[PDB]
């Protein structure tokens, strides 16, 4: 009557406690930790052949390449079967204020939206996030506002990166360029997008500046409540044509932030900016932090 019950697990001889389900092919519970008091955000991956615990170490890999502030960190990785059941675990922090998209619907529910000083701070750290992963090789291919969390001192931070791969692609011929398509059709949220992703085009090189075009559609959807194309996509009309063609100067934003927006959401690949350069045009506006 003094005791109560618990569900739990043991990962790297640590015991989590079971505290609610967070969401979801797998499932995300919220545990906590029993050694330190801490919350974690434990994603379980159902597998039914040798290919998913594959693509789940793969996953796994790709967070223990970076440790940087602004994407995600694993806290460890494991396999557990019971009878038929296999699962493989990735145990992962947990931020309570959840995700970009859910406070720039929080806002927009009440009318407003985030201030050109918060949408800056946000930009700045979005950007270092991609540049320490295009400086490794890779790029992310499923950027949008619900793979980004806020972290308790308000920075945002990268997830899910289950679709990240070589940052440069060499298309020669239909059959590379339809697999490539087909691939995408799959991994990157159509709405988010990159023009040369849909159509791709027989010889070409598909390269990171992909994340570059899906940045512009965040920060669009920073400054106008919602993304580019989700009226298209909400109404059953054509995104892939709606993205293929191309802002308002609602003065609650500088110029200078409009410029930025612009220059991300060019349709041609090839004149559209690196992460590089932005962070040098971002920073010379002298971004505050939040306080
Ligand atoms: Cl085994």
């Amino acid at each position: 009557n003094l005791y109560f019950q618990g569900h739990m697990v043991i990962i790297d001889n640590k015991h989590y406690l079971f505290i609610q389900k967070l969401g979801e092919f797998s499932y995300v519970d919220l545990v906590e930790g029993l050694h330190d008091g801490h919350f974690y955000a434990l994603k379980r991956i159902l597998c039914h052949e040798q290919q998913d615990r594959e693509e789940a170490q793969r996953e796994a890999d790709m967070h223990r390449l970076f440790n940087h502030p602004n994407i995600l960190r694993l806290v460890a990785y494991c396999l557990r079967e019971r009878g038929a059941k296999h699962e493989a675990w990735l145990l992962l922090p947990f931020f309570k204020r959840g995700t970009l998209w859910n406070e720039i619907e929080r806002l927009k529910d009440k009318g407003n939206f985030l201030t050109e000083d918060q949408i800056l701070w946000l930009l700045l750290g979005i950007c270092r996030g991609l540049e320490a992963i295009h400086a490794k090789g890779y790029a992310h291919r499923d950027l949008k506002p619900t793979n980004i969390l806020l972290g308790d001192e308000g920075q945002p931070v990268l997830m899910d990166l289950g679709s990240m791969n070589q940052a440069c692609i060499h298309v020669e011929g239909s059959r590379q360029a339809l697999t490539l398509q087909d691939w995408a059709a799959q991994r990157c949220t159509i709405s988010y997008r990159a023009p040369e992703l849909f159509s791709v085009q027989s010889h070409c090189v598909i390269d990171e500046r992909t994340d570059v075009w899906s940045l512009g559609c965040v920060l669009y959807a920073m400054m106008f409540g919602e993304g580019p194309y989700d009226m298209v996509f909400q109404k059953g009309d054509s995104v892939a044509l709606a993205v293929q063609n191309q802002i308002p100067q609602s003065p609650r934003h500088s110029s200078a932030l409009w410029q930025l927006l612009n220059s991300m959401m060019t349709v041609d690949p090839h004149q559209r900016p690196h992460i590089p350069l932005l962070l040098s045009q971002l920073e010379a506006l002298q971004p505050p932090a939040p306080g």
